[PDB]
């Protein structure tokens, strides 16, 4: 059944709760972002109001064929009334169109649901600074101190320099980047930009990217693989067998592949810097795993929470085991005692 951490008390609202059938009592279904664990269950047959960002609304219409009459897009940073309750959507710094939701309950309680986010000090100057938040429904994906990772900017610098050097040394090398969802577009766009190429991709992925309101996107992406030297493939195909096969398909236009797998965290993060990453190589194929995260590090999450000072924290990730739940609750207490709230 629908878990309590997907229900907003004092409202008829749920968040990211589309795979339980009809949630009894639910008058409005919010969707924080277009990732499959969150939208699982939506389709053209859904007949309840869905509230979301503009970009998530484009993807619901165009990729899932949800009917327009049930899609209710809200602008960001704007006080809106939904079934008599004031709400605000904020940028979550996750994938395109991903939002956090501020609920102002009729009784005076204020609730923030982060959806999926990567906490950032810029959030300390949004509409969150303007009033107290009593309850926080928190993206705890990486809520443990082993999870460090570099800034997004450092990771893109590494990828740009690596690609540029490889292709300038060998003009017959192909760059491949893996993907299995929206997000992490900066990886492949920034590489294609330094190389003066467009990124080539399948028709289905091209359609997905045209839903994202990215400025000048017609200038950066294409479905013509032949004119492109940065290809996007399913993440499943980013391995030596899948890459050798793809190389055959290019007809001897290329003799070398340099591939990027933008992973979340991998245990080389506890030992190795970004400056010191190396690929896996077999023959003329090299694969780089790069730690490009769209979730908070442990320290970024801790700062955000110690700044916000909520009265109650409700984790939405890693909640399935007692040992995980109990460990997170221990960090939350440390944070509160260190900061004095
Ligand atoms: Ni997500």
């Amino acid at each position: 059944t629908c878990p309590f951490y997907k229900k907003i008390p004092g409202t008829g609202f749920t968040v990211d709760a589309f795979q339980y059938g009809v949630v009894e009592g639910c008058t409005a279904y919010f969707l924080t972002h277009f990732h499959s664990d969150h939208y699982a269950g939506l389709s053209k047959h859904f007949t309840f109001p869905v509230y979301c960002s503009e970009i998530t609304g484009n993807l619901l219409k165009n990729k899932l064929h949800v009917q327009e009459q049930y899609i209710h897009p809200l602008p960001l940073d704007t006080e809106c009334i939904v079934n008599g309750v004031k709400v605000v959507l904020l940028d979550a710094n996750h994938c395109p169109g991903a939002v956090m939701i501020l609920f102002y309950l009729p009784n005076g309680t204020v609730i923030l649901h982060t959806g999926d986010f990567r906490a950032d000090p810029s959030m300390e100057r949004s509409l969150l600074a303007d009033q107290k938040v009593h309850m926080l429904y928190l993206d705890t994906t990486y809520c443990s101190p082993e999870y460090t990772f570099p800034s997004q900017q450092e990771v893109i610098r590494f990828a740009i320099n690596t690609a540029f050097e490889a292709v300038t040394l060998n003009p017959h090398a192909l760059v491949v980047c893996g993907t299995y969802s929206i997000g992490k577009e900066k990886v492949f766009l920034a590489i294609a930009d330094v190389l003066g190429s467009k990124v080539g991709m399948s028709q289905e992925k091209y359609k997905t990217l045209q839903c994202l309101n990215i400025p000048e996107i017609n200038s950066l992406i294409t479905t013509d693989m032949c004119s492109s030297l940065v290809h996007l493939l399913p993440m499943m195909q980013i391995n030596f067998k899948g890459l050798q096969s793809h190389l055959k398909k290019c007809g001897g236009k290329y003799n070398q592949i340099l591939a990027f797998r933008p992973t979340g965290w991998t245990h080389s993060n506890k030992f190795t810097r970004i400056a010191d990453v190396i690929p896996q190589t077999k023959g003329n194929i090299s694969i780089y795993g790069i730690p490009y995260s769209e979730h908070s590090s442990y320290l970024e999450m801790k700062r955000f929470v110690q700044w916000l000072k909520p009265q109650k924290i409700i984790p939405t990730v890693n909640v399935g085991t007692w040992k995980s739940r109990s460990t997170m609750e221990k960090y939350f207490r440390e944070w509160k005692l260190e900061a004095g709230y």
